[PDB]
């Protein structure tokens, strides 16, 4: 298994079905409709990956017929986080489904993400955060990638979604086709707001460059970087 | 002479001074703050090109000492609009300066524009435009790349400003090193306001294709594309 939940009470239950596919039984949203999931190892393979925001049975497009996530209590999440607590990076070879209705959907992992041929199912906005998202009293406030000069990599196989797309990072190294309804990639140490405003921003000690090589099939781009000095490479 | 006036009511006079460097005493500004100059040719070589928008003399980067341009009538231009009425492309390989008071810059030229080693000098915005100004009973209403699938190239010595960037044009092929305060590229076949707002865009009969090769020296880019089906390579 690629996806490993934490031990704790953020871990949702992650199980293996059909050919290698996992099914993650998002854990209960809370009052700002956030099914917030801890992970040991977050990886998804090329069978995919199945976030289970449903409230009744249906089909998959990945993991075929699965029932209602009763976790949910009768309200389905807003936004599905899935943070990684522990120190591996993430990689990401296949599609993330959400199965049921409609979220956004973020990874965090401070340690590093990598995309080579992933993707995004039934997401309104999609988030790759090397970085963590910050809490106060059990809220979510934004996310942070200070103090960090780790890399977000895309592979030549590239990263498709129909929806709106996030890419956050001290720096990014993409060489592959990125597909998506709009684009946004803010690189360098910055804080976040819960809908990536830049809060404030740390000037890295050494340049945290970015790379971008190769297509970028989407009608709005944005790249902001803020690490002075440091520039974007295409 | 790399810069030629149109013969009418919109030609400025332009002069070479020195080693070969332009000096354009551009004509009255309307009640919009426009100086809207009119051109059979407009091309920069590397001794670079003077926009007098002076009330008072100095001391230009470009061409040393200039007297005022009395054509102002005690009030600044707020935009120096540029345009080209022939068939010719432009050709921009040095920099364009903006003597006096500093104004936005605009050159729209529908048959291409190219750069390569240009720069701009005390404008506050600087954007060049492979398309036409748009004008209803004299006053400016913004700008058009309908009907036209020519190329803005950004060559291998890049393109420089402290201020703001907007590349417009149906399709763009840069190179180099762009270096802004902001850089906003456009693209596709489009009408836009004064601000280059998106009003209108048309699907091209075949692929409008952009590629930017190289670093981008900017801590906030936007590329847009409404050319459907078409992408931005990098």
């Amino acid at each position: 298994n690629g996806i490993v939940p934490d031990a704790g009470h953020q871990g949702p239950d992650v199980s293996a079905v059909n050919g290698g596919t996992q099914v993650i039984n998002i854990v209960t949203p809370n009052n700002e409709g956030i099914s917030h999931n801890q992970y040991q190892d977050f990886n998804v393979g090329k069978p995919g990956a199945v976030f289970n925001n449903a409230l009744e049975a249906g089909q998959s497009q990945l993991a075929g017929h699965l029932n209602a996530n009763s976790n949910l209590n009768g309200q389905a999440a807003s936004l599905i986080l899935n943070e990684v607590v522990s120190r591996n990076p993430s990689f990401l070879l296949g599609q993330q489904e959400v199965f049921g209705i409609a979220a956004e959907f973020v990874l965090s992992n401070p340690n590093g993400i990598t995309c080579d041929g992933c993707g995004f199912i039934n997401t309104s906005r999609s988030s790759l955060v090397v970085g963590n998202p910050l809490f106060e009293n059990g809220q979510l406030k934004g996310y942070s990638t200070l103090n960090n000069t780790n890399l977000l990599s895309l592979g030549k196989n590239g990263l498709n979604t129909t929806g709106l797309l996030d890419l956050i990072a001290p720096r990014i190294d993409s060489r592959g086709k990125i597909t998506a309804a709009e684009i946004s990639a803010f690189t360098g140490q910055n804080t976040f707001s819960q809908h990536f405003d830049i809060l404030s921003s740390q000037k890295p000690v050494s340049a945290l460059d970015s790379y971008f090589f190769g297509s970028m099939q989407s009608g709005r781009i944005r790249i902001i970087n803020t690490a002075e000095g440091s520039g974007v490479k295409l």
